[PDB]
């Protein structure tokens, strides 16, 4: 059931590997959840992971005032240096979705070198993969 601890409420969860575990990677699930995996520690300068992440927000707070089966986080590569390794990241920033039941498929992994990261754009693909659709307000 875990959905009651799942509120926590900074909208966006920021995750250690062992939250994204428990809360990602371990049954029983029926929500979805968005993760947005960036390095934004300073002495890393990823200016595209900077940029992401306020997108990131924009869209995460639309959705927090307007609103379960559906939450977003964070992995910072600093914070979730296991989890990229698990995952075989050597770069940041990606977003991916996690469904409920199994493991993500091939479109899990929103096209960033393709779309660009507009909050617009990320709700976009949150909707193709969920058929939640968050109207984002404020570009």
């Amino acid at each position: 059931e875990q959905l009651m601890e799942w509120s926590s409420r900074r909208s966006i969860f920021r995750m250690n590997g062992d939250k994204f575990r428990k809360f990602i990677k371990a049954p029983p699930r029926n929500y979805s959840m968005i993760v947005m995996f960036t390095a934004l520690q300073p002495q890393r300068q990823c200016s595209v992971c900077r940029q992401a992440n306020e997108e990131y927000q924009i869209l995460a707070n639309s959705w927090r005032y307007s609103s379960n089966k559906l939450f977003f986080s964070m992995v910072d590569y600093d914070e979730g240096t296991d989890v990229f390794q698990q995952l075989n990241m050597n770069s940041a920033p990606t977003f991916m979705h996690f469904p409920p039941k199994g493991r993500p498929k091939r479109a899990d992994t929103f096209d960033l070198q393709r779309i660009g990261f507009a909050a617009e754009q990320l709700a976009k693909w949150i909707a193709d993969r969920t058929d939640v659709h968050i109207r984002v307000f404020r570009l």
